């Protein structure tokens, strides 16, 4: 089955420094994960991977990144590929994160709270979904929820 692995995160442990958000009272580097997949489903089209807290208390929990249409032949994200290290791919797309903008910004939970950071990539049934950059990481989602053959996540926990 599809397995998700990183060469900077490890399922279950604390998120390095290094992915933590740069603003907010935190000083991280804000740096996007190298993220890296393989056994991907017949049939896959496409990938979208996100990040996402779902303990944020917002009632929504927080997209913290979305990339989309990511080409069926793609099995890894070097690191800082949503931090502007790297100029994206072409097709591929980072959509809007609930910090009102594209692209990678990390951790950044309320004084005393301890929130799971979950990295998930999904290969899609379809090459494209139809969305611009202005579409919500519910939208992407919903979009997801109908054409996902599989997917596999990393969960690291932050807090502070």
């Amino acid at each position: 089955s599809l397995k998700l692995i990183s060469n900077d995160l490890r399922d279950g442990d604390k998120l390095p420094h290094r992915h933590v958000f740069n603003g907010m009272g935190y000083d991280g580097d804000n740096i996007s994960p190298h993220l890296a997949w393989d056994d991907v489903p017949a049939g896959t089209k496409s990938f979208v991977v996100t990040c996402y807290d779902p303990d944020a208390p917002t009632g929504s929990g927080w997209w913290h990144w979305v990339v989309v249409n990511l080409p069926a032949d793609t099995r890894v994200l070097p690191q800082g590929f949503g931090s502007g290290l790297v100029a994206m791919p072409d097709g591929v797309l980072q959509t809007r994160t609930d910090f009102g903008k594209t692209g990678y910004d990390g951790a950044a939970p309320p004084k005393g709270e301890t929130h799971r950071y979950i990295f998930t990539v999904h290969a899609l049934d379809i090459e494209r979904i139809d969305v611009d950059e202005g579409a919500s990481g519910a939208m992407v989602g919903f979009n997801v929820h109908f054409h996902s053959l599989a997917s596999a996540s990393i969960t690291a926990m932050f807090s502070e």
